[PDB]
């Protein structure tokens, strides 16, 4: 599914990403925007033969199962064909995982390079919510 952003943002705040961990919902709009663009199906590999999965471009090396990232962990305890679904539960309830690991948001790249110190409110102007 490609999402709307307000569409997004309305879907984040009802599964509790709004301020979870200080993080105000514009930073995970932000985040999906640039990680994804708001695709639940995106993938991407990376050189160490990983793979970054959904709208949020969580990663095999340590959060989900792939059958093919050897060494690799699985602390979200899903298949990472979960995170492509339409429905961002488990991408969310992954990625509330991820931020409290230690670094915050800073665990996605996207994030630190192009939403960290910007305004991220403008990703939820003019919606609903
Ligand atoms: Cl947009
Ligand atoms: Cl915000
Ligand atoms: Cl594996
Ligand atoms: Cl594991
Ligand atoms: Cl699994
Ligand atoms: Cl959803
Ligand atoms: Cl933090
Ligand atoms: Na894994």
């Amino acid at each position: 599914k490609v999402f709307g952003r307000c569409e997004l943002a309305a879907a984040m705040k009802r599964h509790g990403l709004d301020n979870y961990r200080g993080y105000s919902l514009g930073n995970w709009v932000c985040a999906a925007k640039f990680e994804s663009n708001f695709n639940t199906q995106a993938t991407n590999r990376n050189t160490d033969g990983s793979t970054d999965y959904g709208i949020l471009q969580i990663n095999s090396r340590w959060w989900c199962n792939d059958g093919r990232t050897p060494g690799s962990r699985n602390l979200c305890n899903i298949p990472c064909s979960a995170l492509l679904s339409s429905d961002i539960t488990a991408s969310v309830n992954c990625a509330k995982k991820i931020v409290s690991d230690g670094n915050g948001m800073n665990a996605w790249v996207a994030w630190r390079n192009r939403c960290k110190g910007t305004d991220v409110q403008a990703w939820i102007r003019g919606c609903r919510l």
